[PDB]
């Protein structure tokens, strides 16, 4: 049964940028889903979900403070989740 090998990590990214938050499975599997808070993500053009083989990839552009928080990546009945942190550009 597949399983988040490696977890997601919390992260602290400048504002303006782009996030990319990574996780890993126990092999390579599809579909994931993942979430900001309880809310299911599309792909477009904010976000872009990305797989490589067994390591799983959200890219978050146009980075906002408003983009912070706790994102989260499930498969199955496994999930994975971290925050994001968004600090402010001088």
């Amino acid at each position: 049964p597949v399983r988040f090998q490696e977890a997601l990590k919390d992260l602290e990214v400048l504002e303006g940028g782009a996030a990319t938050l990574r996780c890993v499975l126990s092999s390579v599997a599809a579909p994931v889903k993942w979430c900001y808070g309880n809310n299911v993500l599309r792909p477009g053009d904010k976000y872009s979900l990305r797989q490589e083989g067994a390591m799983l990839e959200l890219v978050v552009r146009n980075l906002r403070p408003q983009d912070s928080g706790r994102y989260s990546c499930s498969f199955g009945d496994q999930t994975t989740s971290a925050t994001l942190t968004v600090t402010a550009l001088p």
